[PDB]
This record gives structure tokens, sequence and C-alpha cells, in this order.
């Protein structure tokens, strides 16, 4: 099981400065947008110059991202559910991460575990090391999206007066180039907070992202809020003008518009667990995955069984086969409190009340909640003869599972169920 590098090298953990700190501007202030196809850009950049090493390294921290989100997503499932449920378990790995880069030794050796990797009490070469795991993530970004776009933007937010420490913050900088720390009021109101983010995200990303805050504390000094947008357009496929019945629940249902492909897609059906899978291409490496239950009424157990486990067994490669796909457009948004989950895993009081986040700076910080906040979006993108007649029709058109895989990282990058697309 070697995760030898990530761990700290001998040469670094070979290897003092007084930390110069910095207050965030107000979360009012004028903010150029972000450029999503400036992010793609680089990422791509990223992996084009990726040596043999730092394709090992990716596969490594895929793994563990992909253990953690299995393990994040089982929480996510008990919370609750109408809409179904969004993961993104690299940048809910990130995340973590980015706690760990500005945490010391009691949350140190902590979140490291719940990070998965085993620590030596007294050892310095068993100790993570957040940069090199932040881009080793960055990889995994990267080789995603080589049309495809996946932004990431991380929201700072501080109480004013806080002081962030510059190092940590540079540290983050494999994670996204989109990080924007920004000060308000934490503690005046939660509601009232709650619009001064989302009026910013909304600025700055486009995105609406429409995210209820399940509740909030007025004492937090500091938010850390993930924001993803995926995006795939994808090949093959395009619209069908006119809406189509989509089947919600035994007693209702909508009309909304698919998208569909004709294709040499792989399809095959589990009779251990009685369901059936459905493998399209993305792109060159990319792969989405479509998982629908024999009958609708055992969904949950369905997805117990195939996402909550680790093992991705289940997910196979027998011949490609004539299939005409028809699904809904995807405009999948999600949005979860990380803290939940961790409270959800009885680890409350890991980024809790007494989590020593003493590199973040100049104080230590009472975190306030760690959103991650998705937009997942399927859409037509600009094979065999049009009715053959072998094109057995694959249709969802009720609630089915969907993850993202992508082969050379062996990442999971997002993964869900949809029991109503609108």
């Amino acid at each position: 099981h070697p995760f030898h590098l990530l761990y700290y090298s001998k040469s670094t953990c070979a290897q003092t400065l007084p930390e110069p700190t910095f207050e965030p501007v107000p979360i009012q202030a004028k903010t150029s947008p972000v450029d999503e196809k400036t992010l793609r850009d680089k990422l791509v950049l990223a992996t084009e110059k990726l040596e043999a090493e730092d394709r090992q390294r990716a596969a490594q921290v895929a793994m563990i991202a992909n253990f953690v989100g299995f393990r994040m997503y089982k929480m996510l499932s008990e919370a609750r559910v109408a809409s179904g449920a969004v993961l993104s378990p690299p940048a809910l790995f990130g995340t973590l991460v980015s706690f760990y880069l500005g945490s010391l030794d009691p949350t140190a050796s902590q979140l490291q575990v719940l990070l998965g990797v085993p620590v030596k009490e007294g050892d310095c070469t068993s100790r993570l090391d957040g940069h090199k795991v932040l881009t080793a993530l960055q990889a995994v970004q990267g080789l995603l999206v080589t049309p495809l776009l996946q932004s990431t933007v991380v929201g700072l937010f501080t109480a004013p007066g806080l002081r962030l420490k510059q190092p940590f913050v540079e540290s983050l900088g494999p994670f996204t180039p989109a990080i924007f720390p920004r000060s308000l009021d934490l503690s005046t109101d939660p509601v009232l907070a709650a619009q001064k983010i989302n009026r910013f995200v909304q600025a700055v990303t486009g995105w609406k992202m429409n995210l209820p805050l399940e509740g909030v504390s007025t004492d937090s000094t500091l938010f850390f809020n993930t924001y993803v947008h995926f995006q795939g357009k994808m090949r093959g496929f395009s619209q069908l003008t006119g809406l189509h019945e989509f089947w919600v629940d035994n007693s209702t249902s909508v009309s909304v518009p698919m998208l569909s492909g004709t294709g040499n897609f792989q399809h095959w059906s589990d009779a251990q667990n009685n369901f059936s899978v459905t493998r399209v291409p993305l792109g060159e490496s990319v792969t989405l995955l479509l998982i629908q239950p024999q009958c609708a009424s055992d969904l949950d157990r369905v997805e117990v069984l195939v996402f909550q486990h680790d093992f991705l067994t289940w997910i196979k490669n027998p011949p490609p086969r004539a299939i005409r796909l028809t699904l809904p457009q995807l405009e999948i948004r999600g949005s979860y409190n990380l803290q939940d989950l961790l409270a959800q895993a009885k680890l409350s009081t890991l980024l809790g009340a007494e989590a020593n986040l003493g590199k973040m700076g100049d104080t230590n910080p009472r975190v306030g909640e760690v959103l991650n906040s998705i937009l997942l979006e399927l859409q037509a993108g600009e094979a065999q003869q049009p009715g053959s007649p072998e094109v057995l029709d694959v249709t969802l058109s009720s609630p089915f599972l969907f993850a993202i895989y992508e082969r050379d990282s062996g990442a999971l990058h997002f993964l869900g169920r949809v029991d109503n697309p609108q």
C-alpha cells in the first residue's frame, strides 16, 4: 500500500522567519469575475508537463480521495432526499488537505488519519506533505479535463480583524488559483452573512448556487467554502426538442428535456444484486457511469451496495455495442457542510472547538462551516447508421445513479443520485 510519494522526503524533512500576515479585503469589494477558460488552460499546462513520478503520485492521491469520498457519501445519505445527491471526492479531499496545511500537532496527526495515511508518533517522514498532495491533486483535476470544464473556487471568509498568514494561503495554490479571502461579520447575523457570501460567489463565478444554510453559528471567525463547477458537453449526444416524461415517484412525475446519442457504449447487468450499468466515454480517458436498478423500489439498497463501498469491482470492461442512450439534461446542484458529515462520523471535535489551526493566522480561528457546493452539468456537445436493427435503447426516465471516473489516475471525480432533474 505504499504512499511513499505523499510523505515528507528526507531532504525536505531535513529542512525561523516570523510568519507575515494580512487582512482580507471586505467581501463587498468589487472583484473581477473568474475566467473559467483561464482555469482550464493552466490545468492543461499542468498535465502536459507531468513526469512518470507525478502520475504515480496522482494515482495514490486518487485512491484516498475515492476512499474518503465513499466514507463521506455514506454520511451524506444518512443526513438527507427529494433532489438526490452529488459529491466530489477530490474537491472534498483537497478541502481537508488545506485544513491539514493549517493545523498543528494534535489536529495535524488526526486530519492525516482521517485522510487515511498512517502516522508514526515521533517520526517526521510518516507525516503528509500537504504541498505534494495538493499538486498531486492538481494532477488529478488536470487529467479530468484534457470538452470538459472543471472550475473550483474557494471562498476563504474571515471575521473582521482576523489576519490570515500569507505562507498558509500560498500553500493552497495548487488546489486552485481561484482562492478568495474576504472579510465579513460572521457574528452580527448568520442569514445576512449568508446573503453576503452568496452575493459575492454569484458575482465572480457567474454560477447561481442555490445554497440554504442549514442554520449558522454566530461565534465563527472563519468559513471555508469550496465551489466546484463541472460541465460536460458530451460528444455524440444532442438535445431532443420538446420535454419528455421522467418518473419521480409512485404518485408523481415531471416532463423535462432529454439529450440522446447513439454509439458503441459498454453496458452490462449485475445478476448478484439486480442492476445494470451503462458506460459512456466523455473523452479519451473520462467515463460517465450510469447505473439504473432493476426496479426503482430498491435504489437505496443498490446505492449502499455500489457507492458506499470502496470496491469498484462492480465496474467492468465488456465489449462495446450499438446503443441509443437517452437521459435527462443535468443541472445538478448540491451543497453540504462538511462539519455536519464529520459529526455524523462522530468526529465533531476534529475541526470543532479545540481544533489546533495555528498556521492559518495570528490567532487560532474558530471554524464556522466547511461548505462544498457543486454545479454538475451534462449537455449536448458539438457511431453507426440511424435506426440500425442492432440498436437496443437504454433510457433513463426514472431515478438513477451516476459517477464520473478517470482512468489514468483512477480518480472518481463526481458521484451521486438523481431522483428528480427538475
